[PDB]
């Protein structure tokens, strides 16, 4: 397939003054690790307590009398904020890096260390708390260069707390890295197998989300004319919706069965409702929101309402869908953003990591699921903000939609777990990447390694 050329993956090769900050008594053991590893390399350990829910005005009120005590000399901020597995773990974090830019304090290097983010080894899954995290990590690279450290996965502890200290104090930009018995581990964009002939074709009823959107309704074309025997497609106003009525009457042209609900997608009684009078085969998430918004300026509300529609979306489909044996395909629509990372987006990051986490998750679990980062989307509809400007810039190119849907049709037969699928100009993305942030992660690509100097 001629689409092959866009299929990457990410893979694991194995590879001053502290302030630890961390929840109300997460645990003195702990802290007391830490603390000690740290020393042991000639660092002034200082532990700063912050409670999850703490809002940045609030953080930065915690931090303000540590952060200025080190005046011209650096303080290195371990946060072990993300060690608690919970959204509001998440939204802290946030917080906790908003305030550091906001104290403007010259010289601080922000690490995130987290638990079971990422899945690196046989049988240990990403959840989804910890996944989160590292999509908004990279978002924090590209946008606070000067600020954010890094990200470290712990084990979850003589070597390995050992280990997490040599992250920090190590020589390469190894911002990514996830820490196991086994030894460090780096994380690696590497381009993924081919898809070659393999395919896949649509039959029963297909639930769509999101169906009144750009892709939403190319899914559907497609779906319908290719052996979809019923269409359940979901929006926000449902058949009420612009050409809503003039385009199920095409769709059922192909001879499929078409029906239209309203929903607000992380409506429980709307979603459970619908899969109970038109249990699906095969489920496509398509729903969310175009989201464009630095950190300095990401709110709590603008994350909640970025997460809603995708991350409550996805979730709510797994659970209302446990005991729906007929059900063989679980497609969730991500975003490269949430895998490879992009100033302005970093609730969007956040987001389409937590779907990538709950494929992972499921997939090991004994349950069908499949998802897809995408890369810019071509043709009519799409809308773009500054988000998709930057992406632009840096080198990716807008994939055709017939062409990006084969590519997923050709992902959902070798039945993938999770893939990047983007068509990018390695000539200009490599160099400007790096411009902004240097790093390891796309060292793994040929055409990444060749531009750069």
């Amino acid at each position: 397939s001629p689409t092959d050329a866009w299929r990457y993956r990410v893979t694991w090769k194995a590879l001053g003054r502290c302030l630890l900050v961390a929840p109300p008594t997460t645990d003195g053991e702990l802290l007391d690790g830490l603390t000690t590893v740290l020393s042991e390399r000639g660092a002034s350990v200082a532990r700063l307590e912050v409670p999850i829910g703490a809002r940045r005005a609030e953080v930065a009120e915690l931090l303000k009398p540590s952060m200025e005590s080190a005046g011209e000399e650096n303080t290195t901020v371990v946060s072990l904020l993300g060690l608690v597995p919970s959204t509001d773990a998440v939204r802290t974090s946030i917080a906790l890096l908003q305030a550091v830019s906001d104290i403007g304090v010259p010289a601080a290097r922000v690490w995130a260390l987290t638990r079971r983010a990422v899945a690196v080894v046989p049988g240990e899954t990403p959840q989804d708390a910890g996944a989160q995290l590292w999509g908004f990590g990279r978002v924090a690279a590209l946008e606070l260069p000067d600020i954010w450290g890094g990200l470290i996965d712990l084990p979850e502890n003589r070597r390995a707390l050992e280990l997490a200290a040599a992250v920090l104090a190590g020589r390469d930009g190894e911002d990514q890295v996830a820490v196991r018995a086994s030894g460090i581990y780096g994380r690696r964009v590497s381009r993924a197998a081919a898809a070659g002939a393999a395919s896949w074709q649509p039959s029963g009823t297909v639930l769509i989300t999101g169906g009144m959107g750009a892709i939403g309704r190319r899914l559907a074309r497609r779906l319908a004319a290719e052996g979809a025997e019923r269409l359940v497609l979901t929006s926000r106003r449902g058949p009420e919706a612009p050409g809503a009525a003039e385009l199920a009457e095409e769709l059922r042209g192909h001879g499929c069965e078409v029906v239209h609900a309203a929903c607000d997608v992380a409506e429980r009684d709307a979603l459970a409702a619908l899969v109970t009078a038109y249990p699906p085969n095969a489920v496509f998430h398509t729903a969310g929101i175009l989201d464009d918004a630095v950190i300095d300026t990401l709110s709590p509300e603008s994350f909640e309402t970025v997460r809603g529609a995708k991350v409550c979306g996805a979730e709510l489909l797994h659970q209302l869908t446990a005991d729906i044996k007929g059900l063989d395909a679980f497609v969730l629509f991500s975003s490269v953003t949430g895998t490879w990372g992009n100033a302005g987006q970093g609730a969007y990051a956040a987001a389409n990591a937590a779907l990538d986490a709950l494929a992972e998750r499921r997939r090991a679990a004994g349950l069908p699921a499949t998802s897809v980062a995408w890369g810019l989307w071509g043709g009519g509809g799409m809308a773009a903000g500054a988000g998709e400007e930057s992406l632009s810039r840096r080198g990716l190119r807008a994939m055709d939609p017939d062409a990006a849907v084969d590519a997923l049709l050709g992902a959902m037969g070798r039945n993938d777990v999770c893939v990047t699928v983007v068509d990018v100009d390695w000539e200009r993305f490599a160099p400007a990447t790096n411009a902004i942030r240097p790093g390891r992660l796309f060292d793994t690509v040929p055409e990444a390694r060749e531009a750069l100097t």
